[PDB]
C-alpha cells in the first residue's frame, strides 16, 4: 500500500510534482507508470547533484504484494523504497566520489579528458560552435557557484551546484519555523532551548520527540537538493548566446527551488 | 598465378613496398598475408585520395583457383583484382563524390557538423588541446593544395592533398621520358609527332602501339597519388606542436612520394 507515498515524498524532497497515486488508482498501464516513474527519477538526481549523471537511473513497479517501488541503476536492483530513505542515502553515497574540493570528480561523458578550461573566455566559444563532444572540469564561478557543461551528439547540457547538506537545509527550515511560530513566548522558550540543542532539537523536543522518531522516516532528512541541469536538444544547441541563456536559467532554478524545499521543509516542521 | 604481381603494381602506383612475393612462396600464415594486404591497402587508399577515409578497405586472398585477390568495403566483395584496373577504377569513382569545388565531399567522421573553420587562428588551438573528436572543413592552403584534419579517440590525423590525375602524372612523366631519350634525332621526331598526338601518344607510337595497347592494362593509367595523411596516437596528440609538425611531415611527403612515382613512371615510360 505504502510505496506510492513513501515515493512521492522521495520526489517531494525535489521540485517533483509526481502525480502516481492519480495514475495508479486510475489502471495505468504498468510500463507506461514504471516510464513516469523513471523520468521522474533521473530528475530528481539532477536535482539532487551527486555527481552520478554518468549512470541509468531506472524506476520499476514490483509485481508481488506489498507491491514496492525497485531503484536501478544501468538495469540492476540497487535500493527499494521500503528501505527507509537513510539506507537509500547510505547507498547512493558508496556511489558518490569527491575529487581535491569537495566537489564531484566523476564527470558526465565516458572517461577521457575533461576539458582543463583554466583561464580564457573565447575558451569555449570554440566548443560551442565547432565541437562534437566534450565536457569541462568544474567552473569556480564567483557568484557563491560552481558550474560545468558538457555536449552528447546533438544535446547541450550545463549543471550549477551549490555545495550544500540537508543539514543546512534543515537549519535554514528550522529558523524560519521558529520565526512562523507567533507565540512569542514558547517561540521564546524554544529559542532559549536552541542555545544548548541547535534549532532542529529545539522543535523536535516541542513535538513529543527523543531524536526525531519520525524524522529519521523522512526524506528531507537527507540529500537535499543542490543542483540543476539545463539541457537543450535542438538547432540552438550550438547558439552560444542560449547557452548563456541557459546559464542563467539554471542559476535561477537552483535558487528558486532551493528557496521552494526550505518553504516545504519548513510548512512540515510545523506539524 | 598472376594475381600478385597484379597487385603489386597497384601498389606500386603509390609508394607502398609490398613483398608479397616473398611471402607467398614462403608458405606464409593465410591470415598474416591478408592483414598485410590490408594495412598495404588501406595505405594506398591514404596515397591516392578518393576521399573515401570513411570506408573499411580489406583485402583477401581466394581459397580456390586461379587464387585471385578480393577488394572489400566494410566486409563486402566490392572488386576483384583479374578485373583489370580500369574496372577498379570506375568501381571507386562510382563511390567518390565531389563537393561545389574539385574535392570530396565525404568527411571522415560520421557525419554531423564537420567544422565551419571559416577564418581566424586561434580556432584550432582549442580543438587540439581541449576537443574529444571533430573534423574540419578543408582548408584552403595557400601553398597549392588543400588540407583538413580531424581526430577520432586518442588518435589525431591530418590529410593533404593536391587536386590530379593520372592524366597529368603521364604528361610530367611522358615530357621528362621524352627528355631522357638522349638520342636527339629520335628525340626531334617524337617531339614534332607531339605537336598532335601529345606526348603520350608519341611514345606510344615510338614503342608499336595504337592506342597503348598494354597502356590500358597497367595500373598507373589511372588514380595516380594525390594526397597523404599523417596520424599519432599518443600523448603527443594534443600537442598542438606536434600538429604544425604533422602538416610539414605532410606536405614534405606529398611532394616527395608524388616526385617518386613520376621517377618511377618515367622509368617504364621508356621500356
Amino acid at each position: 500500500e505504502d510505496a506510492l507515498r513513501g515515493f512521492d515524498a522521495l520526489m517531494a524532497t525535489a521540485g517533483v510534482e509526481s502525480t502516481i497515486v492519480k495514475h495508479a488508482a486510475s489502471g495505468a498501464d504498468s510500463q507506461t507508470l514504471n516510464d513516469e516513474l523513471t523520468r521522474s527519477l533521473q530528475l530528481a538526481h539532477d536535482r539532487w547533484g551527486l555527481g552520478l549523471l554518468h549512470l541509468r537511473h531506472e524506476a520499476r513497479l514490483d509485481r508481488g504484494e506489498d507491491t514496492d517501488v525497485i531503484l536501478l541503476v544501468d538495469g540492476r536492483e540497487v535500493a527499494r523504497l521500503s528501505q527507509g530513505a537513510a539506507a537509500i542515502s547510505a547507498t547512493y553515497e558508496t556511489m558518490r566520489a569527491q575529487n581535491a574540493d569537495d566537489l564531484s570528480d566523476w564527470g558526465v561523458l565516458p572517461e577521457g579528458h575533461r576539458v582543463t578550461l583554466k583561464a580564457g573566455n573565447n575558451q569555449m566559444r570554440v566548443l560551442v560552435e565547432d565541437a562534437r563532444d566534450f565536457e569541462t572540469h568544474w567552473s569556480s564561478e564567483r557568484g557563491g557557484a560552481f558550474v560545468r557543461t558538457w555536449r552528447q551528439g546533438e544535446t547541450l547540457a550545463v549543471e550549477v551546484h551549490r555545495p550544500a547538506s540537508p543539514g543546512t537545509a534543515l537549519a535554514k527550515a528550522a529558523w524560519k519555523a521558529i520565526m512562523s511560530i507567533k507565540d512569542r513566548n514558547f517561540q521564546r522558550e524554544l529559542m532559549e532551548r536552541s542555545n544548548s540543542v541547535g534549532m532542529l532539537g529545539a522543535l523536535l523536543g516541542a513535538r513529543h520527540k527523543d531524536a526525531g522518531r519520525a524524522l529519521e522516516r523522512l526524506p528531507e532528512a537527507h540529500f537535499a537538493v543542490r543542483s540543476t541541469v539545463v539541457r537543450m536538444t535542438g538547432g540552438a544547441q550550438r547558439e552560444f548566446d542560449q547557452w548563456r541563456s541557459m546559464v542563467r536559467e539554471g542559476l535561477d532554478q537552483l535558487d528558486e527551488l532551493q528557496k521552494t524545499t526550505t518553504r516545504h521543509l519548513t510548512e512540515i516542521l510545523r506539524h
